[PDB]
């Protein structure tokens, strides 16, 4: 529950929430559709709506994950988000799963029309100084411009520093045996789902070092420089799925 200024878009969304709705969330990346729906999926909705995250990419076969296209298409038969459509034929064939029951839909693309696209807005200038405040202490409007800025240096003046050259910029200011690992995210496909554990153990093989017990405290370090995005956490071995943000995996 670190999130702020959702809270007043959060609930526009949620009163949208007649059989089945689209309710689509356009906005450019790193702006908070993630983050947003995340908000609205663990709100207070226990005596509305069942509930379920299904991640899906620009990569049919995600259908049974809870419990042969025809297999497929009759034991599917509420509130699912979908996280990341990247086009209109990938969701004009899924639809066919499970037809007051509704669908959460965040995108980045526009041509997504399907009734009327909730654009996410920016955040303003103050409600993006309580966000740096707090995930340094603890530019323009863009959260993941402004998670991207890490303060390595706490001197009595930052005015230094007054999306690639933002990444650059914490880039510059990690330890050279840092910057293989974080690198080693475009090795995957683009927004890939990493297990924790077998991440360590290729980073091992890989020549990047009680070795594995450093190597997660290389991956500890990359998530609170705000680099590495953890999915699931658990209580075996707390970090469990990890993964880099879009718009940070170009840069690698
Ligand atoms: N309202 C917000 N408050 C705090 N952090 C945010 C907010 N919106 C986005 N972020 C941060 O930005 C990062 C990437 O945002 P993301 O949810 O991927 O945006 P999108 O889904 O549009 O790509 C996340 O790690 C998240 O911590």
């Amino acid at each position: 529950d670190d999130v702020v200024g959702f809270d007043d878009e959060a609930q526009t969304v949620i009163d949208r929430l007649g059989d089945l709705e689209v309710i689509p969330v356009v906005g450019m990346p790193g702006l908070g559709k993630t983050t947003l729906a995340t908000k609205i999926f663990k709100h207070p909705k226990i005596e509305y709506e069942t509930r379920l995250w299904l991640y899906v990419s620009q990569s049919r076969e995600l259908y049974l994950n809870i419990i042969s296209e025809k297999d497929l298409a009759l034991k599917v038969q509420y509130l699912i988000v979908l996280d990341d459509v990247w086009s209109t034929d990938a969701w004009d064939r899924i639809k066919i799963a499970f037809p007051g029951n509704r669908v959460l839909l965040t995108t980045r693309d526009h041509r997504v029309a399907r009734r009327s696209p909730h654009d996410l807005k920016f955040l303003t200038d103050e409600e993006s100084w309580i966000l740096l405040e707090k995930r340094a202490f603890h530019c323009k409007g863009l959260p993941l411009a402004i998670v991207v800025i890490a303060g390595a240096l706490i001197g009595k003046s930052k005015t230094i520093k007054e999306c690639d050259k933002l990444v650059r910029m914490s880039y510059d200011v990690l330890p050279y045996d840092w910057k293989a690992c974080f690198l080693y995210f475009g090795t995957f496909p683009r927004g890939y789902l990493i297990p924790a554990r077998k991440l360590i153990r290729l980073w091992i093989a890989e020549g990047f070092i009680s070795p594995e017990c450093k190597a997660e405290e290389y991956l500890n370090e990359l998530v609170n420089r705000n680099l590495v995005m953890v999915m699931q956490r658990t209580v075996d071995g707390q970090i469990k799925t990890c993964r880099v943000h879009d718009m940070l995996y170009e840069f690698c």
